[PDB]
C-alpha cells in the first residue's frame, strides 16, 4: 500500500499470538512493544528518545506479522507509550519513504 | 526519491540559513530541532516521547528546506537527541510510506 502521513501510520500487527496496533516509525532504529510476554531468552537494554531512556527486554528472532506481511527480528519490550515498528522490521517488509 | 531503511533516513535541512542533519520520522507528529535561535515569538508546548514529557518552544510559520524541498510550518525547539522531521512537514514535501 501507499500510506499518507496526514495521520499517524498505524497498522495492525500480530506478535506473540496477540493482535496489537503499532506505528510504522522510520525514526526508530528498533521495534519497541508495550509490556507483554514473549518466549525465549532475553537480555536487558537501555534505549533513549525524547524524555530520556527506558529499560527494555531484548528478545531476538521474534516473528511479527505487520499489516499482513511476515518479518523476523529483534523486538524490545518495555514501558513505551506507543507500540513502534522500527527500521529493523520495516526493511523486511520492503517499506520505503517516497517523495 | 525512494529511501530505503537499512540506514537512518538522514537528510540535510536548511533553517535560518544554516545546514543541519535531520531524521525523516514518520513516528513523530511534529518536527523537533535542537536548541537554536529562531525569529519571532514562541508558545509553550509539552511533547511526550519514549522517555517521558519535555518542554519545547513552539515557533510557527518557519521557513525550512528539507532534502531540497521547501516547507513553511511549525518547528519545536528543545532538548531532542536528534533533529527530527515529523509528519507536519513530511506532508508538506509529499512524503508517503510504501510497501
Ligand atoms: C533504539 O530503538 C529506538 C526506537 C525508538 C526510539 S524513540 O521512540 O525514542 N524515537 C526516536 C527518535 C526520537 C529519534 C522514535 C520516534 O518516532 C518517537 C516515537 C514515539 C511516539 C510517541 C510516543 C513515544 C515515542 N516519536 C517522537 O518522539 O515524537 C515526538 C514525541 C511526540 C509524540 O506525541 C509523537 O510526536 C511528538 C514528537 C528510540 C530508540
Ligand atoms: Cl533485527
Ligand atoms: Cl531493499
Amino acid at each position: 500500500p501507499q500510506i499518507t502521513l496526514w495521520k499517524r501510520p498505524l497498522v495492525t500487527i500480530k506478535i506473540g499470538g496477540q493482535l496489537k496496533e503499532a506505528l510504522l516509525d522510520t525514526g526508530a532504529d528498533d521495534t519497541v512493544i508495550e509490556e507483554m510476554s514473549l518466549p525465549g531468552r532475553w537480555k536487558p537494554k537501555m534505549i533513549g528518545g525524547i524524555g530520556g531512556f527506558i529499560k527494555v527486554r531484548q528478545y531476538d528472532q521474534i516473528i511479527i506479522e505487520i499489516a499482513g506481511h511476515k518479518a523476523i527480528g529483534t523486538v524490545l519490550v518495555g514501558p513505551t507509550p506507543v507500540n513502534i515498528i522500527g527500521r529493523n522490521l520495516l526493511t523486511q517488509i520492503g517499506a520505503t519513504l517516497n517523495f
